């Protein structure tokens, strides 16, 4: 109706999605910092969508 986006950027946001999923090396790279492997590479893929999105 008004905010109708998303399809025209798409990538601009998937690019973190991947990315927090190759970003949790919670092995070696982060050696023990699993506890924030995780979370640490969620707030990417979470931060994109403000960056790609309004919603």
């Amino acid at each position: 109706a008004s905010a109708t986006w998303g399809a025209a950027y798409p990538a601009c946001e998937n690019n973190c999605r991947k990315k927090y999923d190759l970003c949790i090396r919670c092995q070696g790279k982060w050696a023990g910092k699993r506890g924030k492997c995780a979370a640490h590479c969620i707030i990417q893929k979470n931060n994109c969508k403000g960056k790609c999105k309004k919603e």
